[PDB]
């Protein structure tokens, strides 16, 4: 009876020293970022509309041109919803399919429906077009060194489907895309011919980034089995601080803060966390002053706040895999 799924447990960085962290600053570009991955993004995307069509065959699109050898899954299913029947379809990339142990990152596609008003169109920025183009960014940018695992231990993205209610938010009307592919992880067994293992199992760490994308963002350590990984975060960034690598950034208004959040946040990571997986939870507190409203756009985002993000972030996920 392998002990395999506790290896997550005592998994520990290998650290970037001050050389690779220049190399890593320098290799993910904001404005390639802003107009191949997430302009195309910025469209209604509720679930089932043509616009949710259209961002799901950019994801996989963008996806697909890469290198490395990235195995695309459409989780494609139905739920009953506010306005009956329904379908929805999470996208799901996988490198190394097989390998026992994936480190996750994670966003929801879909935007929330709002019926136009007065002309303007939700097409939630922040939430999280932003979030859906840091992953693809940090794919890209991350592109030759994630080439090299074609520590059984890879790299999974999740963008989900329907995590916005189609009213307010409810238990029933919300995160359709995660309770579904969270109870089919569940119940999955993993690795193939496994006899009491799932790919819930195999989630070393679940990091789901939410809400990025307005200026001053402050995220904190939600939970204590994964406040050392957070602990990481505040490092990465005090280190790209100290080497000059961030812009227009301070150490007091620095994004990851010592501090905790008590309260539940509603969100993808639910459905999962209450099944045991560790969260790392991306999302701040508070919210965007925009949030849910139609000025959260384009014109509203913080470029250089998202460029220092994907650094840490893309940082962080090599350290975890020691690339
Ligand atoms: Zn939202």
């Amino acid at each position: 009876a392998s002990a395999w799924p506790e290896e997550k447990n005592y998994h520990q960085p290998a650290i970037l020293n001050s050389s690779a962290l220049r190399q890593i600053a320098e290799g993910t570009s904001i404005s390639e970022m802003w107009q191949n991955d997430l302009q195309p993004l910025l469209i209604e995307r509720y679930p089932g509309s043509p616009g949710s069509y259209a961002a799901r065959q950019h994801i996989m699109q963008r996806i697909q041109r890469l290198q490395a050898d990235w195995v695309l899954e459409i989780d494609t299913f139905l739920s009953q919803t506010p306005y009956g029947y329904r379908s929805f379809s999470n996208i799901i990339s996988t490198l190394n399919p097989t390998a026992k142990r994936h480190l996750v990152l994670a966003c929801h596609y879909d935007s929330k429906y709002f019926s136009h008003w007065n002309n303007r169109v939700f097409v939630g920025a922040t939430d999280s077009a932003v979030p859906c183009a840091m992953m693809l960014e940090l794919a890209r940018a991350l592109d030759k060194k994630l080439l090299s695992l074609k520590p059984d231990l890879s790299l999974q993205l999740i963008f989900f489907d329907g995590q916005e209610a189609f009213l307010h938010w409810s238990p029933q009307d919300s995160l359709y895309g995660s309770r579904h592919l969270a109870a089919k992880m569940a119940s999955t067994p993993h690795p193939p011919g496994a006899r009491g293992t799932s790919q819930l199992h195999g989630m070393d760490l679940l990091v789901l980034l939410d809400l990025i994308g307005a200026p001053n963002p402050t995220f904190p350590n939600f939970f204590p089995n994964s406040a050392r990984w957070f602990e990481r975060l505040q490092a990465i960034e005090h280190e790209l601080h100290e080497l000059g690598l961030l812009k227009d950034h301070s150490l007091e208004g620095r994004y990851f803060q010592n501090y905790s959040y008590g309260g539940v946040i509603q969100d993808d990571h639910i459905p999962f966390l209450r099944r045991g997986v560790p969260v790392l939870h991306l999302i701040p507190s508070p919210f965007p002053e925009v949030w849910h409203t139609m000025d959260d756009n384009e014109e509203n985002l913080d470029e250089s706040t998202i460029d220092n993000l994907n650094k840490i972030l893309q940082v962080f996920v090599l350290e975890y895999l020691h690339l």
